[PDB]
């Protein structure tokens, strides 16, 4: 099917 | 300061 | 300061 | 200060 | 101060 | 079926 | 089915 | 099916 | 400061 | 199917 990964960061 | 926005989707 | 918004969805 | 909003959904 | 809002749903 | 997990935090 | 995980944080 | 993961952060 | 926006999607 | 990964960051 589908594997959707999102990361938005200020580290 | 900081404005951090993240969207992860299967629409 | 900080405004952090996250959305994770299957619509 | 801080405004943190999170949404996780299957709609 | 702080405004923290979380929503987890299957609608 | 479905496994939906949401975490919103200021730690 | 579906495995949806969301994390929104200020740590 | 689907595996959707989202991370929004200020660490 | 900083304005960080991320979008990850299968539409 | 599909494997979609997105990273947006200020580290």
């Amino acid at each position: 099917g589908a594997v959707v990964t999102g990361v938005t960061a200020v580290a």
